[PDB]
């Protein structure tokens, strides 16, 4: 958020943070929920935006991370990867169009609970259909209906087929869209969409079916120095799962998924952060109901300013020993301290 | 973007991101581009230093960033620096810079290296003088001693290059090139020679201990019109695969040809035709195979320097009984491009 | 560094090179100090300072390593790494705090001979517990005791567990410190740290101990356009080295290592150098004592102003050419031309 220019009518910002980061979990954190040991990274990005005329805009983004807890050696790389990478235009009272790695649009909804100091958002997966980042989305938004109806806002997504070379990172064609109206310090969002699977996809012995499915529905108030937020979502044949027994992976036949998250902002700068997840799978090849995620969070983000931050978030994990997925059971605490610009 | 400006010293961060998507037959596996998303971003910097009246220092560096990628195993695919060297540049004498960079034929081939999306097909990577090459220092004169606007010459001496592939590698060479260019007119003629490395005489396909590679142009820039032309021949440069017998090489020789036509309309739209065609001769168990050929159908259309998006189509001239295996199908790409 | 922002209490630099480099050694460089061939790189970094409040500041960088001597086929990004990547805040007249990857507390010592054109600090090496760049590192640091006494500075360093998968990238917990004085031109300083050694690192056949220890001292001349600097330290279980007759790799059980520095600026620009530096370990698995380096070094930077420079460095490798750890004994010469910002 460092604007690096603005003349011509084009105005770009470089921007990016140092995490300095710890986890801390029992033994070396094989069966917790977080990991353990040194997780420091880093980001950098721009995002930049030309007036192209009074009524139109052009924009571009792309943002990168760089894991800061690998050696210089032959492990560097580990973790390094592009987030984001779009082009798009804004046409006044008609909407936006953008393509490229972008947010899928069940994220609209999903973004409500993605708030904790270092957790949470535990189902947007990456590469994972409509739920988080993911390559090859045109994507269509509109605020404010045309301008005709303050707050309520709309956006529509094609999914282009991503044919890789793992089940886990692929996808068929698709599309989704998301709807939420956003009013006095509250917003309310429902958000779906539905894709083809690849035939490596529809191989893997867990999850079976043509077709994924993803929605959701949030509700959140965000103003008084208070921030709560609720939601609730499912998905069939689309989160993706791994029996660590077996050895096995694919995708889970179903799972309900529910987040709340409630924080306050002192002035001087702490913000206290409690929070509960949990993701169910069901109907899951040779197991029947089982949890992927099921945890209390109680945590802090100290604000100096709008450059500086610390923060510690602890991971109550209500996972038990004999999860039949082989899910990680044990607490993690993350401490942090951020510099970002 | 020019990020600073003082004491001297003036340096530009710059980038686009280019949302991109090809469409050609099924998978694309036999086609000229291939299938799918390709969006990728680019971040650069170039930066120039007044050292004294006379003499300027200068750096640039530009890296390939692929959006086509998941956040998996295979996030790094295709990432890579494209630019990296720094230079001295000394007044009415000319300019010396060392790094990986432009080789000298490109000085020629940039002429028809136009194309929306496709187009350029015979300037390789790491390819000796053709395209962008490590372990390169370059010798440039522009504007001739400062006595003649619009002619230029360069001298490049080509570094060896050990790399554990044939196609990556090569040895020492020489390379230079000459232009003028005089009111939207324009004729550039370049050459370069360069020993091979064992390991490139080593493969089934090539032979000879010494690469050669030259190519002229002619360009028309002027009235919203561009017309350009590329003559060129290789020996033992042009890299080339067998995919019946999974062998590869080096073509002996080949003869390249590459035309374009572009118009530039007022309101933004920048249509493009063009022609290329790169014939291998000599080819171990072939004789005569064609590499490209192809017509080309595109436009770009600017809503200013910052913003475009395009369309091209490849015409793919190539058949299926072509001998090496060189994919048939056409492919059209769509792009919407931000850079700053 | 290039001012990208600097308003509201918050300044960002993004700095970085590109460095055009060729090393000349015989034949294919297999046998020598440095290699052959071409060596260009380019760095990429920011650097960020915040101002919380009348006495306390917050601070991050990072920076990143891209080789520029690669093709751009599948090699294209070896020997890419993030180098740095921390934050922290600073206090003023009580110290500062940072966590990230950073310098080891004992590179306080090596920086004093850290100065030639091109190569030297060979015994600073990264990932090695204190004496270069290491990951998962929390430093205090104290500039001019508490305000106190200008030029005395010090500093504590908390090393955090590293297991990786070399044994060569591992670490335990450890804990080292440093002392400086540095008074109108001479400077003295001493540094030391110890930590754990993991399991793998145990594992391998050169080296022996539960713990790694490290430590030096360096005097400094710094004045009247001279340079003159001397290291002395020593290392325990901590050196990696390799036997390249058996193959085999691990940590030398002791070494003993010497630099020696001695350069000249002119104002003109130019600034020549001439150096020692001998490294020798000992007590090592099959052989005794070995020399690791040992080298005379003659080079010059011609420094064109604060952006642009060019160098030479030679290095006259005394290492034999019977050397039972098969160190290189063939010399090498390096070329460079460096712009930065
Ligand atoms: C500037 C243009 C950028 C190129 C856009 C590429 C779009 C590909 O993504 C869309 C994929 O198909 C959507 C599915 O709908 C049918 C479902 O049966
Ligand atoms: C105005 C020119 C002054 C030239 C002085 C001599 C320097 C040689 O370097 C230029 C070599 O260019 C080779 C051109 O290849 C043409 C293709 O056949
Ligand atoms: C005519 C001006 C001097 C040369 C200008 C550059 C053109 C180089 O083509 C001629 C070959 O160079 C020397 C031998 O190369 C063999 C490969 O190692
Ligand atoms: C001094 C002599 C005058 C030379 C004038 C410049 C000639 C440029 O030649 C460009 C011809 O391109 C045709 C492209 O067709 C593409 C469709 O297939
Ligand atoms: C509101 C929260 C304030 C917390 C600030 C956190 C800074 C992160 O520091 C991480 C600690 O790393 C320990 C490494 O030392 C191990 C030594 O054996
Ligand atoms: C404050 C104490 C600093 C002591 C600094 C001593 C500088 C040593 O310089 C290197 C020795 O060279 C010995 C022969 O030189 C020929 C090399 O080619
Ligand atoms: C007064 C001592 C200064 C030392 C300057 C040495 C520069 C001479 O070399 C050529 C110029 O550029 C350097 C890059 O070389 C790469 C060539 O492969
Ligand atoms: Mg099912
Ligand atoms: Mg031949
Ligand atoms: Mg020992
Ligand atoms: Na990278
Ligand atoms: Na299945
Ligand atoms: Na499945
Ligand atoms: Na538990
Ligand atoms: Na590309
Ligand atoms: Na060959
Ligand atoms: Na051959
Ligand atoms: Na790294
Ligand atoms: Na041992
Ligand atoms: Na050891
Ligand atoms: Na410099
Ligand atoms: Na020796």
């Amino acid at each position: 958020a460092a604007e690096i220019y603005n003349k011509d009518g084009n105005k770009v910002d470089l921007y990016g943070k140092a995490v300095g980061l710890h986890y801390f979990s029992k033994g070396n954190g094989e069966n917790s929920y977080g990991g353990n040991g040194d997780m420091t990274y880093a980001r950098l990005g721009f995002k930049g935006e030309t007036q192209i005329n009074s009524d139109l805009t052009g924009y571009g983004q792309w943002e990168y991370n760089f894991q800061g807890n690998n050696s210089e050696g032959a492990d560097a790389q580990t973790g390094n990867k592009t987030r984001l990478a779009f082009a798009g235009l804004k046409y006044a009272d008609v909407g936006s169009f953008d393509y490229g790695r972008n947010y899928g649009v069940v994220y609209d909804a999903l973004g409500y609970t993605d708030m904790l100091p270092e957790f949470g958002g535990d189902t947007a997966y990456s590469d994972d259909f409509f739920v988080g980042r993911v390559g090859g989305v045109a994507t269509y938004r509109n605020s404010n209906f045309f301008g005709l109806v303050d707050g309520l806002n709309f956006a529509v997504q094609y999914l282009g087929k991503n044919e890789r070379d793992t089940a886990r990172r692929s996808n068929g064609d698709g599309v989704g869209g998301s709807i939420s109206y956003e009013y006095e310090g509250f917003g309310i969002v429902g958000a779906y969409g539905a894709a083809d699977r690849t035939n490596l996809q529809e191989a893997q012995p867990l999850g079976n079916g043509k077709k994924a499915e993803q929605w959701a529905t949030g509700l959140k108030y965000d103003a008084n120095n208070i921030y709560l937020a609720a939601n609730y979502g499912e998905t069939r044949n689309a989160t993706p799962i791994t029996n660590k027994f077996t050895n096995t992976s694919g995708f889970a036949n179903k799972t309900q998924d529910v987040l709340l998250v409630a924080q306050y902002q002192f002035d001087f700068g702490l913000r206290p952060s409690i929070a509960y997840t949990k993701s169910k799978a069901k109907d899951v090849e040779g197991i029947g109901d089982v949890d992927l995620v099921n945890y209390f969070e109680v945590g802090a983000t100290y604000y100096f300013n709008k450059n500086m931050s610390t923060y510690v978030d602890y991971i109550i994990n209500q996972i038990d020993s004999d999860n039949k997925l082989g899910v990680g059971s044990d607490d993690t605490v993350a401490v942090g301290i951020v510099y970002q610009f």
